[PDB]
């Protein structure tokens, strides 16, 4: 019993984390086979951070301007792919796990290994929000910390951290260096956009609560279109049939149909929680996917 | 910035996790140097698990009755012994991946990371607090017995919890690494249940400081208080007493924020007396007590 926000075990990723130094700029890098992946912001200096020309900044450096440590790696090739740098090194990481690069979709979750100076400090779970931010915990030096999921022995890397926006949320890229959302790697004013709640995830969590003995919030039914109207009023993402489909195995296990759980959610939205808690939380929680629930509950 | 329940990176502990099997009973063990540590419950068969005679079950065993598997590697057991509620299995191989480590027995209020494991295979990591009633609010299914809790300091792992059982309210009870249970619980079926719990007061104040450092300020009021007057309020709200030692522990956060500990106490006082009025603090609608002052410093420095 019990339900908690749980990260994947970080050992496979820990052995991949390096420090990347270019002149007087340092951050975190990801060493896999004979290649170190890191954010291209590593080539800027204090002066450059406001509107850097990365192409032009990069030309002013060769293979030997980049210091990789985790020991020492000798850099023998460099290239910029989108917003990340690929540094070919002479040594294949003997600690390289089976891995894949994947671009996740909004509302999916992953584990973050928060790192500083190439050294792992902590691990936590979070969601790619609908507005393509994450609500992490990062301080200066955490650039290049990565997010991932694990499938038995394979690590799917989906996120590399770049920056904190003025609002205190975080943005970054896939491991091919394309930002999630409309963000750019420069210190300018950047609007995140409306942060909507991941409806399918909130429903999953309500299933998790029923599996764990929290049932006071059950009852009425509703309709998709009727529920979706309430969704928009409360800045919840619209609920589609594919979402109803993804929730099938939890519905099946609990004997609670999706639309009955929606009608339960309507009352919570329209009426609040009347001072009660669900899985020890006094608000609706949207960072567990249906898969997350199933995994933890079996 | 931002604030999250954050576990320690688990790799150092992952490499110590093994599977221990005795007949058809299996669970997790911890392999450090040439010793494997696990719950003694593993020597029970189904028919013994209700009211076991551990001394009796143990004497009937030899080394070869214990199968220890570290991933694919079959270890060979060359000694066995029982210490309180754990078993200690001497094996012929020292664990090449043994971190620098210590065993520590923690106080109520302190937090640790749990690596939840099944069949000696790690499945997830999350943070927990030892509750004042000596349970933890974890996430554990059957087969998690022997999973460990720990803290890490530089390269040194401090092991503080080995998981044994789930109580009927769905909370969790276990031992330190010398095998002595936290709280009054026993490794057998009895009428045992979790006491009434209280809130870890010094942790709430640390988390309020954390909120301040992240830009939450609405709860900061014009009042101050005394330690005496504050403790009267705490008692009413089933909060643990705040001691002058606690005040001293909170010194650093006070120095970083420039809010005197007694001024923060008066803020908490108002929060307890009037509730939060539907506002949030660090994305929470309740007062959180599972961050230590250490946890806060770690994450806001
Ligand atoms: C709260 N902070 C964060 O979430 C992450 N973050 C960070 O870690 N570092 C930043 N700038 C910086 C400063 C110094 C430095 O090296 C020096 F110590 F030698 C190296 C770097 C990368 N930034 C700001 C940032 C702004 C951007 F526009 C970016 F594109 C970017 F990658 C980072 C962080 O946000
Ligand atoms: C929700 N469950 C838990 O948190 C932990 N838990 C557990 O993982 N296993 C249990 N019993 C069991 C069953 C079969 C078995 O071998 C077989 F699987 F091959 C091995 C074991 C240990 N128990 C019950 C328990 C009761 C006690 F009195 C204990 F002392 C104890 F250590 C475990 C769990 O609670």
């Amino acid at each position: 019993s019990g339900f908690r926000k749980m990260a994947f075990p970080s050992g496979k990723v820990e052995g991949c984390m390096v420090q990347v130094t270019c002149g007087t700029t340092t951050l975190n890098g990801l060493w896999l086979d004979d290649v170190v992946y890191c954010p291209r912001h590593v080539i800027c200096t204090s002066e450059d951070m406001l509107n850097p020309n990365y192409e032009d900044l990069l030309i002013r450096k060769s293979n030997h301007n980049f210091l990789v440590q985790a020991v020492q790696l000798r850099v023998i090739g460099h290239s910029m792919q989108n917003c990340v740098l690929k540094l070919k090194v002479d040594t294949a990481n003997p600690k390289t796990p089976k891995y894949k690069f994947v671009r996740i979709q909004p509302g999916q979750t992953f584990s973050v290994l928060a790192c500083y100076n190439g050294s792992p400090s902590g691990v936590y779970q979070c969601a790619m929000r609908p507005n393509f931010t994450i609500k992490g915990s990062f301080l200066n030096g955490s650039c290049g910390s990565v997010g991932f999921n694990i499938d038995y022995d394979c690590v799917s890397f989906c996120y590399m951290h770049h920056m904190e926006l003025p609002t205190g949320v975080h943005a970054g890229t896939d491991l091919e260096g394309n930002f999630y959302g409309p963000f750019v790697d420069r210190q300018t004013a950047q609007a995140a956009g409306t942060d909507t709640t991941i409806t399918v995830n909130v429903l999953a969590w309500l299933y998790a609560a029923v599996i764990n003995g929290d049932r006071w919030f059950l009852n009425f039914t509703t309709t998709l279109n009727d529920f979706n109207l309430v969704a928009m009023k409360y800045n919840y993402e619209p609920l589609t049939q594919d979402h109803v489909d993804i929730l099938g195995p939890l519905s099946a296990q609990t004997g609670i149909a999706v639309l009955d759980m929606c009608a339960s959610l309507k009352e919570l939205l329209q009426n609040g929680m009347n001072g009660r808690t669900i899985l020890g939380s006094a608000l609706l929680e949207d960072e567990f996917t249906p898969f997350d629930v199933v995994r933890q509950c079996s």
